[PDB]
């Protein structure tokens, strides 16, 4: 095949630090889900989505780690090595959050410059689910992405 | 490029209208999330994925009315030849906790037909449940996934 | 047409059987969601799609069951008719469950099996929503799928 479509979802819920004083010693204190990444959910699905459509797993299935952008790029060159270039890419994020419009270009262009392709062929939107379900009641943001890669 | 993919996912959460009488003047009262269109989620996801496939951006971008939606897909799609593209195909799935809605089905095609200008067998539409489980399963409100393939005309 | 994109989604809401004792009779008692399959959200996913993509509906044309892979083979028999043959597929599974990796490759030999392909046309790849939402809260699984059918 010369044209491959994926696909891939991502949630990232929030937790925090705090500091506690136990037996006259001060120690972290994490409260909600233990993240082992930046929490970078759009290029996280877009990563599953790049591997997805090679049929190369998932980000589980790269370094057998914390910033994301090194696991897209990492996916990328894989999905090289079988011989496969950038078609385009749509990122859907879902988060109960305004303002984001500011950044996404600047998002776009990290994206295209990770992926080797023009930034006319990374496209990234953000939309709400308008106070409804996890992400509504800001306990956490997720993130869709579909990719198409052509072969080169 | 030759062909272009792209998504769509929307939410719609209810909400209600209801007269008060206040101050011997009588106002609408409304409940629930204040909706700024005709919260038709599967036009929406549609819209954004035309949008998405060729990197225009997302709905919010149509014009700088939006209560019909009809208008805004129309006007994605203007734009979208304005590119050189053409629909490939596009498939829909409403995700709601409802029965029947496969009567109004075709009906949604032939709308998105003519609004894409393309024939009704490149429009797919379906309706599926969360089983009761998660928003749309307590029917808080409805949400639409949508997938759409462009191609150079 | 000669390429088509295709978008499924499906949920398995968990039930559970229960043995009573009623007028000193057995009968089973069901508590939950009354499931009419095997509750596959893969297979009833990646059919969406396949039959999406060739604009012949959902799953719930088929056959006007109990077996998501006869429902599979059907609906690819139906997209072969039209003229289509698979280009390839990519499932996410979303589920707070961790070990599924090893039952993963065994998952893509049995969809290869149906859609009548090669393994590396299929991609099935899992993740989590990190504890939150129904999936999170362990109510339930669900699955994403997206599919790309070209003309054979």
């Amino acid at each position: 095949s010369l044209i491959r479509i994926g696909h891939g979802f991502d949630v990232h819920a929030f937790g925090e630090d705090r500091p506690l004083i136990i037996g006259g010693v001060e120690v972290p204190y994490h409260t909600g889900f233990i993240a082992h990444s930046d929490g970078d959910v759009a290029l996280h699905a877009l990563t599953d989505a790049i591997l997805g459509a090679a049929a190369l797993g998932d980000i589980g299935k790269l370094f057998p780690n914390a910033d994301s952008r090194g696991l897209l790029r990492e996916a990328f060159r894989q999905v090289q090595e079988k011989g496969y270039k950038i078609g385009n890419v749509d990122i859907t994020i879902i988060a109960q959050a305004p303002k984001m419009r500011p950044h996404i270009d600047a998002m776009r262009a990290k994206i295209a410059e990770d992926l080797q392709c023009d930034i006319e062929q990374v496209n990234v939107k953000a939309t709400t689910t308008e106070k409804l379900g996890f992400t509504g009641r800001q306990e956490g943001i997720a993130c869709e992405a579909v990719a198409l890669l052509i072969r080169q």
